């Protein structure tokens, strides 16, 4: 109405997390869920362990604008150097690719 | 292995709405096929004066989808007072006045 939840369904991979040469990574998602418009739950973090957001939203705050399912969404995301987890959804909604930055 | 800038025209599809705090939604319909792409679009003091001013909470979105007609979600935090929410440019740019008060 005036604030949207986050989405509650579970996201698909439509390709694998691309490298922009801008030490940045692109992420082409669909969204199964019809409960749109709601807020993307995503980030990067250390460890599956420890959920705390690492990564700098390049697409920050990013949404599900429609109301039919398996819509498609783009992400851009900034990991820290090293190893890292894109996480897209919560608990056993949860995806997750496991990530190295190198130089 | 970079997308880059949507050429086409967009459009309003609603009012911009206030979210309760402190920030306006805005729905828009993409009219181009050429996606992925970025979509061109910030809050300015004027439309004489173009920098980017204010704070676009939905920063840096896309089109995600290859077909017309796509919709899109931006959040955004316009300064108090005058400012337009610009969408494009030269002939196909639209724009959206807003006054925020208190």
């Amino acid at each position: 109405g005036t604030t949207y939840g986050m989405c509650t369904e579970k996201f698909s991979f439509a390709k694998n997390p691309a490298d922009t040469g801008h030490s940045t990574v692109v992420l082409e998602l669909q969204y199964t869920g019809s409960d749109g418009p709601c807020k993307i739950p995503i980030s990067i973090v250390a460890s599956l362990s420890d959920l705390t957001p690492i990564g700098r939203m390049v697409t920050a705050n990013p949404y599900v604008a429609s109301s039919e399912a398996n819509a498609k969404v783009l992400v851009e995301m900034e990991p820290p150097f090293g190893d890292s987890y894109i996480v897209v959804g919560r608990g056993d909604k949860q995806i997750n690719h496991h990530w190295h930055k190198a130089g």
